[PDB]
């Protein structure tokens, strides 16, 4: 472990989704040609170019491993649309297998079906308002409090998870940003409201485990 040049990142999969040069959603390298992210991401395709930078820790610095990468297809979840909270995963296949190294490697996700235990602090990762990539440990919230905590619109399913979040979180953090616990892929954020205000709302994820099977499906 010893390459004068290229450095090491702590979070070498983490992947900049872009559009026409400027990011647009925080994503995670799954395997070496995929990427997952939400669909509400290619939401306002400008039909621009869109293109997945890989390797980066800061977008305002020069690194040796940034390298970006054109997209073949982007594969949404079928049953995601823009008026639903639901099934908003969406995954890129890349031009060509991402070269791997100490600044970009695919992370495992869980495929085991089961509740992140609540408390657990989960590393959310992604590149707000960019600079250098942000982080931070959240704590996992149970359901129940996560349901009263959006007002009881029974909008949380077994699909869907939640964490702790302050304002700044719910308006300039990054839209397609994961949440990572125990260095496994356990969710996907949701959210992508621009408008900042006093109302304060939970962190809910999109729990990737709960699909599995499509995931499988789609990089098979």
């Amino acid at each position: 472990l010893g390459g004068r040049e290229a450095e090491a990142h702590a979070r070498p999969y983490m992947a900049s989704v872009q559009l026409n040069g400027a990011h647009l959603c925080g994503g995670v390298l799954v395997a070496e040609q995929w990427v997952l992210s939400a669909a509400h991401c290619l939401e306002d395709a400008a039909d621009g170019k869109v293109q997945v930078l890989l390797g980066a820790h800061s977008l305002s610095q020069p690194e040796p491993s940034k390298r970006l990468y054109d997209v073949l297809r982007a594969v949404p979840h079928p049953d995601s649309q823009p008026d639903t909270i639901d099934h908003d995963l969406l995954l890129l296949q890349l031009s060509e297998k991402a070269t791997l190294g100490p600044a970009v490697r695919p992370l495992p996700w869980q495929r085991v079906d089961r509740d992140v235990a609540p408390g657990t602090l989960c590393d959310v990762a992604g590149w707000g308002i960019p600079d250098s990539l942000q982080h931070v440990l959240l704590p996992v919230l149970d359901r129940a409090t996560c349901n009263r905590r959006t007002h009881h619109d029974g909008a949380i399913t077994e699909r869907l998870m939640c964490a702790e979040s302050n304002r700044r979180d719910s308006c300039k953090g990054d839209s397609g940003g994961p949440l990572v616990c125990g260095g496994v892929l356990e969710g996907v954020v949701t959210s992508g409201s621009r408008v900042c205000g006093n109302r304060k709302k939970p962190g809910i994820y999109t729990r990737v485990a709960s699909y599995a099977a499509w995931i499988d499906s789609v990089l098979a």
